[PDB]
């Protein structure tokens, strides 16, 4: 249980390889420009070796630099990265990660991660060794991500070192948790990279736990999360002025508990969630969207149409419960979005287009004040089993809900509502390796409220880093590096 | 709303109805005689924006102009060629074929190519009839070529004229011109060349000219003639241009991190002249295989004079971390034009002078020329000479420490081995440019040179015209500009 204190690159590693469990390599502050740390040893679970700043924001990890956790029991804390400079033809996407976790039982915890440079990878990823082996039961935790002006997702959590969309064989299960994390990141275009994507496809297991994050302006693309794998759960996640969706992309079985999907300005549609496949349960989730996203279908939760069990797998036999639908500017629920494009991808691959049904609706709130403009459902619900549910604020198709009242101000809770009833829901399955008891959550109802920026920052970290949160605006340097980066993809 | 429109009559049926938020889309086609007038006015969140439907498919032609007069308006992806403007109807110094009156406007993605004979800016910053300044004005993604006519290609301005003698200084004006490309050819005498800023030493400019590409710029002497405080200059690259960026009025500016670079050594190249004082030339990477004879054959050139003069002193300036690789010529001239600047000094009864108090540190200085390189051509005495570095034996190289490349090809003087960049501390940045300069000072040079797929607009895929290709103009360009030199020589 040694504290080793170093303050360059070189006295860093001169002791990295003969760090031992239980040893923390201190840092002292500085820049550390060009640093390649490659960490092969291994604590234990009781005694980590640790990797820390002395004083976190302090110690910078710039220029053409990278970290790979490659032995167990690591913790990486307290770093910050910025005025980065990596060769931008080493990277690219789908590749490894700025930092990027080979070995099982790792951590990286209060790291900031800003703008950093030039060169086309994620900030964070878990990725295979070279002999295919998966990194399980790894932590991202209390980092910062702002201002990304390259490719690929902030983090990629991985279990192949590509997609295998025709394999016969699951993806091994990771069960991997990203916890209070702060992600703020300005458009890029097309097919960019958004905030998380878990797995590559409906044959892959996550089991990943992506809990109590804050999400605010992460605009990178279309999906601010594209989970690609089957029985995740995004639980208490704060989802604020997000142009995107929270997606179950790609797995069957797949759970979203008390998430806040918010909005304090209509400048810009926000999401919101879209939902592919079958077997989920969506559950105590708030939306208050002051605009929705015209090119998805002006909605806060969409339900895929198409074949079952395909690339674009209908939306399917799922359990929407609890949900407070509070004054959206859009439809509560879509059952039809991008029906003409799906009924073309149908014919495409020679499958059955399909509808979403038997999804059971129950246990919802709706509110509104903008009268019978305010349609709650688009499409076809006579598919699906619509129970119980409630409304307070006269709205189109008002006769399916059952009339209720406010008792409180300002609350997010149904339960506050006079005549307001939870859904019966009952043989609700746990996720294996989440040690969270899913049915018993779903039956508190919406206790929570949204996450701000002091509920998961880094300690030493007193203001949110970049210029995206902020303004609305990447700073000049940013911007200009940002064209850089743009013009070679356009060029590519 | 988008306001689809097909031709001269409909534009001017619509234009005085935009609104903010409000897209005037041109149909495919060529807009003869169109003289755009746009006086209403978008928001910061909602800007009016008229634009080419298809880049590359509308063309501004004949007796044309465009003026700017609201704010929050974006003029977008129009080619102007093929004018025909009354040549009696404009001068150089007044607006250019666009102007921007209004503040707050920006013009991107328009492409300007040997347009007419009228001699005039193709863009201009213009003072309305009344005096108020244009300001937060950006110029993008544009591209000058073949201009055959007087005047630079770009002026800035925040004074009908110089006003020399004034105490009020000129506005700062906080304008952007990023991602262009020029290529020009030459004329003959003070001409006009690529951008000018401002007039005069009592003119404050605080414009960032950055990421901008200078390919054969050979229109004068000036690639850039820079005349007013506080302007930075970063990140643009100069290849194979007979000229130089100029410190020419006013002091206090900033050249970070540039590429003056050359291909061949067919003329001579630059090339940065500075007068005045104050100045940060940092981070900039220098390789001329051929140098300026009648300026002083050199990389950079420190005026000598009198201070805050016509011809103002460079004095208490900062030269840091910059690459001077393999220059056929001087790295640093402190005394270009010696004789006439002190013939200068006595007519204007002012006190004559050398630079001094310059501080020199963290300079890379390379050869292949061996003891037939001099680095430095004037007194070194007056000035802060602290560690420098060389690589390649050169003359007078006892000043400096020996340092040797560790990799191929790089820009980069951290890559050799005993290099150290500059110690440098309370650099303050200026007000209204979003740079750390001091931040930037201490990154080095870790950028390359700009290309063309680096600045160009996304629909135009070749440079027009053959003057950076081939140093020739098409042949009725060719005749059109002969008619403007001998207009000129009988004026």
């Amino acid at each position: 249980g040694k504290h080793i204190l170093v303050a360059s690159v070189k006295e860093v590693y001169s002791k990295v390889d003969q760090l031992k469990a239980g040893d923390t390599l201190l840092l002292k502050d500085g820049i550390y420009k060009d640093i390649q740390l490659v960490v092969k040893r291994s604590g234990s679970k009781e005694k980590p070796i640790v990797i820390a700043a002395q004083n976190g924001g302090k110690v910078f990890f710039t220029g053409d630099a990278k970290v790979e956790l490659r032995g167990e029991y690591l913790v990486l804390k307290d770093i910050y990265f910025k005025d980065g400079n990596r060769n931008v033809n080493q990277w690219k996407s789908h590749g490894p990660g700025l930092v990027a976790i080979y070995g099982s039982y790792n951590r990286v915890t209060g790291c900031v991660f800003n703008a950093f440079d030039e060169a086309n990878s994620a900030y964070i990823t878990t990725s295979l060794t070279e002999e295919g082996k998966v990194p399980k039961h790894c932590r991202i935790d209390h980092c910062v991500f702002t201002d990304k002006i390259t490719f690929d997702q902030v983090i990629n959590l991985n279990n192949r070192p590509r997609a295998d969309k025709e394999s016969k064989v699951l993806g091994e299960a990771m069960y991997h948790r990203i916890d209070h994390c702060f992600f703020s990141n300005p458009p890029k275009p097309g097919n960019a990279g958004g905030g998380i994507r878990v797995g590559y496809y409906r044959n892959d297991i996550g089991r990943c736990l992506i809990d109590s994050n804050l999400f605010v302006r992460q605009d990178s693309e279309a999906e601010i999360v594209t989970s690609k794998s089957q029985e995740n759960v995004y639980y208490g996640n704060t989802i604020l002025n997000c142009q995107g969706t929270l997606n179950f992309r790609h797995g069957d079985k797949q759970v979203a508990l008390n998430n806040f999907f918010i909005s304090t300005d209509n400048k810009y549609g926000y999401g919101g969630m879209f939902v592919w496949g079958s077997q989920h349960i969506i559950a105590n989730n708030y939306f208050n969207l002051k605009k929705t996203i015209k090119a998805r279908g002006n909605a806060a939760l969409y339900l895929n149409p198409g074949p079952e069990g395909s690339e674009h797998a209908l939306a399917f036999n799922s359990l929407i419960v609890n949900n407070f639908f509070d004054d959206n500017n859009g439809y509560d629920i879509n059952f039809e979005p991008l029906l003409e494009r799906r009924k073309e991808f149908a014919k495409e691959v020679n499958a059955e287009f399909k509808l979403p049904y038997n999804i059971t609706i129950e246990g919802n709130l709706f509110a509104s004040k903008q009268g019978d403009k305010h349609i709650p459902f688009l499409g076809n619900l006579d598919k699906n089993n619509l129970q119980n549910n409630y409304s307070f604020g006269q709205m189109a198709n008002d006769k399916l809900f059952t009339n209720v009242k406010p008792t409180t101000d300002g609350s997010y809770n149904p339960q506050s509502y006079k005549g307001y009833q939870l859904a019966n829901v009952k043989d609700i399955k746990n996720i294996e390796g989440i040690d969270l008891d899913i049915q018993n959550l779903i039956n508190k109802g919406i206790e929570g409220n949204p996450l701000t920026w002091n509920d998961v920052r880094p300690s030493w970290l007193v203001e949110i880093p970049g210029s995206y949160a902020k303004e609305g605006t990447l700073d000049q340097e940013t911007k200009i590096r940002f064209q850089r980066v743009l013009a070679r993809d356009r060029n590519n």
